[PDB]
């Protein structure tokens, strides 16, 4: 689990969104595994606006932050699970790292701020849903 809190927005994995998230919905995209809801209190996270390919992510199943090299946001296959059928997930970045159930929502960050959240695992792979192109998170 985990979320990004920027301005009056809460960014979570779409597959982990609560009823309160859906009842206060700003935007959602199943192809990206992302959902944004509105918040009463202002958050402290800042979004990175960059093309970094190195950063650090939080792994809840290890209670550890790991430095990683990650790929550019792309259209990657995610093998069926109980959340989405076989398909292609967009705006996804992969790294070698550990990711196992209980781990989505962990933040990936670079020197500029938050880059995205854990969206995949298995295989000694970590997938992150990028948020750096969502410029509207910084305003209104
Ligand atoms: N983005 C998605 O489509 C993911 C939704 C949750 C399930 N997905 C995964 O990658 C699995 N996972 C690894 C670490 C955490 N979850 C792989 C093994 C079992 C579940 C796919
Ligand atoms: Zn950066």
């Amino acid at each position: 689990s985990g979320a990004i809190y920027v301005g009056n927005y809460r960014v979570v994995n779409r597959h982990l969104a609560t009823h309160n998230d859906w009842a206060n919905l700003v935007w959602e995209d199943s192809s990206r595994d992302l959902l944004v809801s509105s918040t009463t209190a202002q958050g402290c996270d800042t979004i990175a606006r960059c093309d970094c390919q190195t950063g650090v992510y939080y792994c809840s199943s290890r209670r550890k932050h790991y430095p990683v090299s990650f790929s550019k946001p792309s259209l990657i296959f995610v093998e069926a699970s109980e959340y989405y059928p076989a398909r292609y997930q967009s705006h996804l970045m992969l790294a070698v790292g550990h990711s196992e159930p209980g781990d989505c929502g962990g933040i990936l960050r670079c020197q500029h701020g938050v880059v995205g959240i854990v969206s995949t695992g298995g295989n000694g792979l970590v997938g992150f849903a990028d948020v750096r192109d969502l410029l509207w998170l910084d305003e209104e």
